[PDB]
């Protein structure tokens, strides 16, 4: 396991602690979010991020950050602002980026 894999696994653990319901733990299904796949072109979730770390697909912290932001932007695109999902996404986006400096 490489230094980047170790750091990104660390960051991912810390970020998932901010989502205790696991709303971001797995790909959003169309069953839970009607029409999701037709609206969101590039889905992302923490579980996919973990698989990408294990597969050694991230070669920089920038790339990991970009996936994290994608995940949050998707939730802010799909959901109305008055929803737990939009608010959580916005919160964890800023906290996450700070956390990761
Ligand atoms: C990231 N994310 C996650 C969920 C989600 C995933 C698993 C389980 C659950 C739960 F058990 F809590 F229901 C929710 C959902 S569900 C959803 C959904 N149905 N959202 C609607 C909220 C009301 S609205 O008028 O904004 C239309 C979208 C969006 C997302 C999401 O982005």
């Amino acid at each position: 396991s490489t230094p980047i894999q170790q750091l990104l696994e660390h960051f991912l653990r810390q970020l998932q602690r901010k989502d205790p319901h696991g709303f971001f733990a797995f790909p959003v299904t169309d069953a839970i979010a009607p029409g999701y796949s037709m609206i969101i072109k590039h889905p992302m979730d923490f579980g996919t991020m973990k698989d990408k770390i294990v597969a050694n697909e991230y070669k920089s912290v920038t790339e990991f950050k970009a996936d994290f932001k994608l995940m949050c932007d998707n939730a802010m695109t799909y959901n109305r602002p008055d929803t737990v999902y939009y608010k959580l996404a916005k919160k964890i986006l800023h906290a996450g980026f700070k956390m990761m400096s």
